[PDB]
């Protein structure tokens, strides 16, 4: 699976695909209210954070 | 229920009803007479004023 830019390419998808992670982390809304991202943590070391 | 004035908007909706409260014990009449307003609370510190 080499050329190592026959890797890049893969790369290139991956990179793809882990925007998409960050695209539904952050567009993920019920009501306009985003969900996925750290807004709702379970635990800092500040529990006044949750 | 977020978005927070989605919240606002209850909270005009509440502060609607609580206006309907001081109307309601302020034109409580019988025969023109004020009845639910403090005119006739329990016992003050005074109780000359009952």
């Amino acid at each position: 699976q080499d050329k190592a830019t026959d890797l890049q390419s893969i790369q290139d998808e991956i990179s793809a695909l882990t925007d998409e992670i960050d695209g539904i982390s952050n567009r993920t809304e019920f009501n306009g209210k985003k969900l996925l991202d750290g807004t709702y943590k379970v635990d800092t070391a500040t529990p006044a954070n949750q």
